[PDB]
This record gives structure tokens, C-alpha cells and sequence, in this order.
């Protein structure tokens, strides 16, 4: 059979874990149907150093949080992590994406 | 200068539970390699995935593949997400060694 | 709010190599990079099983860099003669970023 593919985005969020819930409201609020995070980043920016702890997931770390969206959420979404990235440390990274089952999105 | 070459590539997050499941469909649809990040937490649409402090409840499973394997894969994946939690990403990229992949 | 093009690379390769990695990405001007660690996955030649490995250098991690696309060809050129004779995959994704300044 085929097995139709459908265009959706993705977005991947880097920022400091002490933000996460600001994060999740924001994406629970534009109508983001799930995420997902990866914990325990390290990485280098213009100003300072994310050290990723070998032992445990510490409270000052550095997070990414994935989330698939429709087309007309990434707007909104940007908008709205506009003010945040402009008082904050971290970046968006926008990805063309496709996948099987569009309302599981929606 | 330096040729590139189109692959696929798979983002497929599920529960740890179902790790040997996922990669035998990849190992069995002729996959050359994959790589499987641990440590997530997440929200579904029913529940959310707590991860722990320090054992892998979620995972995310990336796998470069070339384009002929995707539709193969898709339907192998299928009945699981029928029954099962989790979602596969499919990317377009670009790879320097297509041997390596095939 | 306008989208502008970049390049993404996903850079899998043993965590021993790291300062190998983070020093070209430095040097070719890069202006960030995210590290994801802990990795375990399966390669041309074995296995990189997670609860074997016990040290950061045998473990496997992921550079993530988001970088202007004038970059990724003298960055490539810089991890050919490594990855003839180390493990590890280079992925080249598009995406697209709200500050381009931000990245050059
Ligand atoms: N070009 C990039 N590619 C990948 N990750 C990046 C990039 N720029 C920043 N990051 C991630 O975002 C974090 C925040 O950096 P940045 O936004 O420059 O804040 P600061 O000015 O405090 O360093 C970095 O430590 C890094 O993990
Ligand atoms: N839109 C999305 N973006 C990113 N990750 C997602 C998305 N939807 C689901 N996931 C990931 O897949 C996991 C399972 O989601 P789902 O299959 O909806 O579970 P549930 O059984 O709770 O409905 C989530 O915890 C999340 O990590
Ligand atoms: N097709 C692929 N998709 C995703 N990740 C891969 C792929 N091939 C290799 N990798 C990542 O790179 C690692 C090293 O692979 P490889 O260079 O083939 O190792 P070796 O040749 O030393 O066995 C793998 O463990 C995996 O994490």
C-alpha cells in the first residue's frame, strides 16, 4: 500500500530548564497537541558555558524541547517566544517535517 | 567543493519498553545504524512522561535512512502506533558518505 | 515575525573526540553549539551499547550547530580526514531562525 506522508513543522526550543513551565504554558496555550524534552545539554553561547552534569538532571540546566506543530501554529508560537528570547538565553530552530497521522497534531 | 548527497531521516519517540521492537524493524528493513537518546520526560495526549533524575521511560530513536526505506519502515511502524504512545518524525537531510547509509 | 534559511548539523561522534569537535566548530566561526549526551546507538562496525559504557570518553554524544550555509562547506572539509578514521555521522538539515544575526 502507500502509506501517505503529510507536511507538518517542527520546532526545537533551547533554553535554561528554569523556564521549562513558562515554555509548556506558552505551547499548551498556542494548542500544541504534545512535546518532548531532552534534559541534561551542554552547550557554548555568545556570553556563557552549559556545563551538562555526569551524575544527575540538575535544576540549573540546559533543556530542549521538541514539539510538532501545524503550519498555521508556528506564527503564533514565535510571537509569543519573541518577548522570551529577547529577555532570555537560548534559540528556535525551525524544521520542515512530515508525518503519518495529521490529527494526532491537531 | 564538498558533494552531498539526500537521505531521510527518522526521529521515532516511544516508550523504553519497546526499544528491542523498534530497532529489529530497523535492523530487519536493512537499517546501517541508528542512535537512541534517553533521559526525556514528555506530554502526550493522555498522559505525561516523567523522566528521571539520574531507566529510560521515553525514548527517541534517530535513524538516517535512504528514501527507498521510509515506506517500508512507515509500515512497519504502523500497527505499533496504532496501539502504542509516540510519534515518528520524518526530516529530509544531506550526508557526505552515501555508503555509509546503504 | 520573518523566517530566514540556516543549516543545521547533527554531529554524532564518541565523547572522547569532543574538544576535537568544539574547536573547529570554534574556529570556522561558528557562533554556538548544544551538546546532547548520554547517547548510545548502533554503528557500521558494532554496538555502542548505554549500559556499557562507563566512561565520558567511550560514551556517544550529539553536536547540534545551527550554522550559515557559507559555513557548512569548509566545516565538512574540516571533519573529512576525522570521521575516515574515527566512528561517527554528519547530517545536514534545513531550517529556518527568527534572528539571523544571531548565527554569523
Ligand atoms: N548556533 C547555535 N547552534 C546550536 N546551539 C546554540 C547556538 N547558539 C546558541 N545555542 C544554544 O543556546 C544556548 C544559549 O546561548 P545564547 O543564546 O548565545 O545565550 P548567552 O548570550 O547567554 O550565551 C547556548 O549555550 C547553546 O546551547
Ligand atoms: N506534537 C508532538 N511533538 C513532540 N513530541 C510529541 C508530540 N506528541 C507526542 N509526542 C511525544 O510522544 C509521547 C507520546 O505521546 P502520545 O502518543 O500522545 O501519548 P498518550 O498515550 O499520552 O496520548 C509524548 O509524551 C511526547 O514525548
Ligand atoms: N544511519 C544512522 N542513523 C543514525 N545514527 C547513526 C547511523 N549510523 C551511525 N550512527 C551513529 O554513529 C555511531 C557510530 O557509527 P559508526 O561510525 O558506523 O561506528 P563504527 O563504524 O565504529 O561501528 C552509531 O553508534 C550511531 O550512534
Amino acid at each position: 500500500n502507500a502509506i501517505k506522508l503529510y507536511p507538518l513543522k517542527k520546532l526545537e526550543i533551547i533554553l535554561e530548564g528554569a523556564h521549562k513551565e513558562f515554555a509548556t504554558d506558552l505551547l499548551d496555550r498556542a494548542g500544541v497537541k504534545g512535546y518532548t524534552i531532552v534534559g541534561n545539554l551542554s552547550g557554548k553561547g555568545s556570553h556563557g558555558m552549559y556545563e551538562g552534569h555526569l551524575m544527575f538532571n540538575e535544576d540549573d540546566a540546559l533543556i530542549m524541547i521538541i514539539a510538532a506543530v501545524p503550519e498555521e501554529l508556528v506564527g503564533p508560537l514565535l510571537e509569543g517566544f519573541q518577548p522570551f528570547f529577547e529577555a532570555h538565553s537560548g534559540v528556535v530552530f525551525v524544521h520542515d517535517i512530515q508525518v503519518g497521522r495529521p490529527i494526532k497534531f491537531r
